[PDB]
C-alpha cells in the first residue's frame, strides 16, 4: 500500500523487450532486474525511452541451476532509489501479498494474489528452475515482470503461471551486492 504505491513510483517500470511487454524493478543505482523470458537484448525500452543494456547478467544458484532472473546495468544516469533494504536475505513466502505489475498494456495495477508459498522446483515451459514461490491465482502472460511485495518486503518477481497459479522468482538481498 503505503510502501506499493511508493514502490510503484520510484522503482517499478514498465518496458518492452523483442519479446514484448514487461515489468521492471530497478534496485538500485543503475541495476534493474528483469524475468528471464524478457531476454534484453543490447537496448530495451523504458517507458518508451530507448536505454543501452550495459551489462545482462542471467542469474543461476551454486548448482548452476536457473533461477530464471536477469540482472540488467542501464546506461543512464538517473539512479534507482536504493531499495535493497526492503529484500529479504533468505527466500521468504508471506501470507497477503500484492502483484505490481506496471507495463503499458496494464499500467499502475496492484493485484491481491493472497498467500505466496514456498514452492521450489518448477519446470517453467521445459526448462528447470529453482527457489520459485505460488500463489493461488490466475495469472495472465503479460505480468511477466511484476513485483511480489508484503508490508515493507519486496520478496519475488513473476515468472510465470499454469493458469490457476502464478509463479514468481524468489529474491534474496544477496543477489544484488556490488561486484
Amino acid at each position: 500500500l503505503d510502501f506499493a504505491l511508493s514502490l510503484l513510483r520510484r522503482n517499478i517500470r514498465q518496458v518492452q523487450t523483442d519479446q514484448g511487454h514487461f515489468t521492471m524493478l530497478g534496485v538500485r543505482d543503475r541495476l534493474a532486474i528483469l524475468p528471464r523470458h524478457s531476454q534484453p537484448g543490447k537496448t530495451i525500452w523504458v517507458e518508451h525511452k530507448l536505454i543501452n543494456v550495459l551489462d545482462a547478467v542471467e542469474l543461476v544458484d551454486e548448482q548452476g541451476v536457473n533461477l530464471e532472473l536477469t540482472l540488467v546495468t542501464l546506461d543512464t544516469n538517473e539512479k534507482f532509489r536504493d531499495v535493497t533494504k526492503f529484500i529479504p536475505e533468505t527466500i521468504t513466502g508471506a501470507s497477503d501479498a500484492t502483484l505490481i505489475i506496471n507495463t503499458e498494456h496494464m499500467p499502475s495495477m496492484f493485484v491481491p494474489v493472497g498467500d505466496v508459498v514456498q514452492y521450489g522446483f518448477l519446470n517453467l515451459s521445459g526448462k528447470p528452475t529453482h527457489r520459485t514461490m505460488m500463489y493461488n491465482f490466475p495469472t495472465k502472460a503479460g505480468q511477466c515482470g511484476g513485483v511480489v511485495t508484503s508490508v515493507g518486503k519486496i520478496i519475488g518477481i513473476h515468472i510465470g503461471g499454469n493458469g490457476r497459479q502464478g509463479f514468481c522468482a524468489g529474491l534474496k538481498r544477496g543477489y544484488f551486492a556490488s561486484e
